[PDB]
């Protein structure tokens, strides 16, 4: 009974998390067996923020510039490196609670669980959707660089995000654990363009599926719709284009629910075209975006 | 920069979590020390949840037939006890995860974190305020019964809550940690009165604070109103009359942004009478309330 944002267990990553300080800057690394990841711009100072040449930047830098801290103890750095927008520290320590755990590359329209943190320090944890366009809409202040998000499959924690630079939009963007950003971003202040933000539309598709198996159903429609035709109705609102794989994922929801998916699309065209008259759907004014079919399924399901 | 719903950290919480099964129930349960705390319907089973005399049901059940396990290792019970509506079955062994903790009795308005688990294993974390009517809007399935709310104050857990029952509202019904329901409700399948539902006022002012902080400030209005005229309105809206010690609270934010109460109060009026008009704060087309003053704080600040 309900449906909530749910986001995973943060307690493996909590004890992966630690202080990193490189002169005057202090942000969050995250430390896995013998290595410390941080964003690289832990080196730069306010100046060498807008116009950065990390390469010689990072001569200047030695190990013993930089204070890696767990709690109250600090590694020994032994060795650091630049990949990408990512430093990595080689430390005399493996991190004895590293757990199982994979670097993924997430794909547009897919979510993942924040571990915000400052100083090292644990502060919250909320679930992210990695928008169309590469940004996210997160909570991020001064010293939250570092903060990784993640997903969890039983045993093994899947890093997928890095935050490093916040846009003038208000929103949010990162790395890959490998230090790649997300989208056409760079690490420096500089202006930058969160393009069109596009609707996920499977995801909202997902959603819907979840108030119907929460037992709201105004929305239903009598009606059905072609993938041309609704999609012709997507684009002018900013809908991400609809696909037969699309469809195939939101399958086992339309199968339990014993509803097409074609006719679901064809409420979401009403709810586009005429909106919601002041009702909610799942206790919300309007259509979400940040749930994956699996997500929907998990709650759902019950998946622990 | 962004102003998200979050979640303590779970890591502490988690290490509390143990299957409890009773015959043919099973549900989670929370050891701290030598004890763990279940919801006493794990005795019952269907039929007997109808109508329970819990007290005839527990001399019948003795400790052999009480099944607790961490993990993969199973625990001694030594000793059940039922205090109100939780049975506290004393084990061999101490949890040696036992963090600093407290059982708080938790204040309607007041927020805090629920660990969502299945068979003693942590699924997702989310936020969760206790309605004025003392239910909440969660999200639990079969056997999530027994799942905890929590505050954390830097080392120690403050536990509010344990899921024990959902209405067919499909909202939920608990107990604080000695086993007192928060509201009129009681551990039967009996038709349950979920009352008039009215919105947290004093949270809704707060999240309006918080908009301003991260720049959304279309409502803001140019006029003001008197705490005797906002209630008049208040009321009218099911919103929780607005007091001085609310005001008192609401200070900080006030002052911060350098908007007084009343003035915001003003905008809230009008937001009332006149709506949204289909525009959006913080990226939600409704008046959020699970957000307290110290909550927006803890975010604005940064709290770890």
């Amino acid at each position: 009974s309900g449906f909530r944002k749910m986001a995973f267990p943060s307690g493996k990553v909590e004890g992966c998390m630690v202080q990193v300080t490189c002169g005057t800057t202090t942000l969050n690394g995250l430390w896995l067996d013998d290595v410390v990841y941080c964003p690289r711009h832990v080196i730069c100072t306010s100046e060498d923020m807008l116009n950065p040449n990390y390469e010689d930047l990072l001569i200047r830098k030695s190990n013993h510039n930089f204070l890696v801290q767990a709690g109250n103890v600090q590694l020994r750095v032994i060795g650091h490196s630049m990949q990408n927008c990512v430093l990595k520290l080689k430390v005399d320590t493996a991190n004895p609670k590293t757990p199982k755990y994979k670097f993924v590359r997430i794909q547009p329209g897919q979510t993942f669980s924040v571990l915000a943190c400052y100083n090292g320090s644990p502060s919250g944890v909320y679930q992210c959707a990695m928008r169309p366009n590469f940004t996210i809409k997160g909570s991020f202040l001064n010293g939250s660089c570092g903060s990784v998000g993640f997903n969890i499959d039983y045993d093994c924690v899947s890093f997928c995000y890095m935050h490093i630079m916040e846009l003038p939009t208000g929103v949010h963007a990162g790395t890959d654990l490998e230090g790649n950003f997300y989208g056409p971003f760079v690490d420096r202040q500089t202006a930058q363009a969160a393009g069109t933000d596009t609707t996920i539309t499977v995801n909202v598709l997902a959603w819907l599926y979840a108030a119907v198996i929460n037992g709201d159903r105004w929305f239903l429609n009598r009606f059905t719709t072609t993938l041309n035709d609704f999609n012709l109705v997507a684009m002018k609102y900013n809908y991400e284009p609809l696909t037969q794989d699309h469809v195939d994922i939101l399958g086992p929801l339309s199968a339990q629910t014993g509803i097409a998916v074609l006719d679901m699309c064809a409420s979401l065209k009403e709810l586009l075209q005429n909106g919601m008259n002041g009702r909610t759907i799942l206790g919300s004014a309007l259509l979400e975006d940040e749930f994956t079919p699996f997500d929907v399924v998990r709650q759902c399901s019950g998946v622990t």
